[PDB]
């Protein structure tokens, strides 16, 4: 459980990231 | 963007998947 | 933990929702 | 289009958040 958990917040500040760049991007 | 909004939302998907076993885990 | 977790997983079915219409519109 | 990835985006940012938290619980 801990290590499905620590990589779906690996993906989620991915996430983050990959969506300001859109934002900017748009 | 639309590729990176397709993997993004694949990646969700994923997510829904796999937290719904860790609540049949717990 | 378990509604935290359910509340994870509503928000990621929601946004799978909210990014295949981005995806349309754009 | 550009609101909903901000809605989006910081949904995931608070994921990051709780995320971390559960895995403190745990
Ligand atoms: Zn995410
Ligand atoms: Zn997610
Ligand atoms: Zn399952
Ligand atoms: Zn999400
Ligand atoms: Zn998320
Ligand atoms: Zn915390």
């Amino acid at each position: 459980i801990e290590e499905l958990l620590r990589k779906i917040l690996e993906d989620d500040a991915r996430h983050v990231a990959e969506l300001e760049d859109i934002e900017k991007w748009l």
